[PDB]
């Protein structure tokens, strides 16, 4: 009796998920799980070793896997997913989760994975007894962001904004491009109906060149929470990252949210929250049928979810989630998800494919020697033509 579940929830990363575990083999005491996690910051290392194991018929038992493109224009397009609606229905699903969420899972009549939580993209962390240190305010938009880290370097902080390696520079990104865009010509981007050479998308460079000039030069080579240590440790003010930030500083690091650390939506999107979610499937082949089966209705469940989520950071997918077990940033995030207009994120795969996503990598990086943005809006272009985004 056997289930293997891949994820990229390694190191600090892996508390929520080691609860989960925790849960199911307490049902199942017959069946012994591997946590066979592949390390690397945001699922590109895990991406590449689910492509030779998939590809060479030996799929895991479930995968973790970002609802929206991301899901459906890799394994279900290809065929390799059973197809959850059976089971949906036995588990009351349809009910239990937003019909938006319900949506980036479904295609084709089919429903292709299970939802744990939601994630944030556009979240600013600091702290704010730093901040008051150097005498400054968490900015609201870009332009106040930049004036601000100018004063910051001016009294002796060098590199106000945290950053690390690539994707989290893309990840910068998204929130710089959709304060700059807005929410619906951020949704314009993934339908097609406006160019990344089109002014308006061509400007999202230009603020984020501007940006990426209060980073530290040494982020090439720093993982997510390396970037985040910068902040706890006051060699930066900012970090824009996701709200596993959050659960890394409280469950890791054990600092009280609110006065310890705080967070604000990232510049300019105040309003709006870019979403994305963790989710596991069925592979077609998988050796452990069942025990996966028994894994999809843990983590489609609210005594999973809310035992999961607030180590975390995220918060629960399901609707009848209870806000009593989540902190302070947890409550935040919940309130926010009900009120704010939501869209998808590019970097954790709401709203590309995977051929976009994996090529997206590659645009940064010819920003990040060239600092043009014209040439990275064509580049950028030059792959959405390339891979028909939009055609899913
Ligand atoms: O690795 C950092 C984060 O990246 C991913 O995009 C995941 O959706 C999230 O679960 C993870 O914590």
């Amino acid at each position: 009796m056997k289930l293997e579940i891949f994820s990229w929830w390694a190191g600090d990363e892996g508390p929520a998920l080691e609860a989960l575990i925790r849960l199911y083999k307490q049902k199942y005491p017959g069946v012994e799980v591997i946590n066979a996690t592949v390390t690397g910051g945001a699922g590109v290392n895990a991406r590449a070793v689910l492509k030779t194991r998939m590809l060479g018929g030996d799929p895991p038992d479930t995968f973790q896997v970002h609802a929206g493109m991301e899901l459906i224009g890799t394994w279900v397009v290809a065929n390799r997913m059973e197809d959850l609606s059976a089971l949906f229905r036995q588990e009351g699903w349809l009910q239990a989760f937003p019909k938006g969420l319900i949506d980036l899972i479904s295609y084709k009549g089919g429903i292709w994975s299970v939802p744990v939580n939601i994630h944030r993209s556009n979240v600013m962390w600091y702290l704010p007894a730093k901040l008051k240190g150097w005498g400054v305010n968490p900015p609201r938009t870009w332009d106040k962001f930049l004036a601000t880290c100018q004063t910051l370097k001016q009294k002796g902080l060098e590199a106000p904004l945290a950053l690390g390696e690539n994707w989290t520079q893309q990840h910068l990104w998204e929130s710089v491009a959709l304060a700059v865009l807005g929410p619906d010509d951020w949704n314009n981007l993934w339908n097609g109906k406006l160019k990344f050479t089109d002014p308006k998308a061509v400007r999202a460079w230009e603020v984020f060149g501007r940006v990426l000039d209060c980073a530290n030069k040494d982020a090439a080579g720093l993982s997510w929470q390396q970037a985040v240590d910068r902040v706890v440790q006051g060699k930066a003010a900012f970090n824009i990252m996701g709200d596993w930030a959050a659960g890394y500083m409280t469950t890791t690091l054990k600092l009280k949210p609110g006065t310890d650390f705080a967070w604000a939506p990232s510049p300019g999107t105040q309003g709006v929250f870019m979403m994305l979610s963790d989710s596991f499937g069925l592979p077609k082949g998988a050796k452990n049928r069942q025990n996966a089966i028994n894994w999809l209705r843990l983590v489609g469940s609210k005594e999973g979810q809310d035992t999961s989520n607030p180590l975390k950071g995220s918060i629960a997918a399901r609707l009848d989630s209870d806000p009593s077990k989540y902190n302070a940033y947890g409550q935040s995030a919940m309130r926010d998800w009900r009120s704010n207009r939501i869209v998808g994120s590019l970097v954790h795969g709401a709203v590309a494919p995977e051929s976009f996503m994996s090529q997206f990598g590659t645009v940064m990086e010819i920003f990040l020697q060239t600092r043009n943005p014209q040439a990275a809006a064509n580049a950028a272009q030059a792959i959405a033509d390339q891979v028909g985004l939009g055609r899913l």
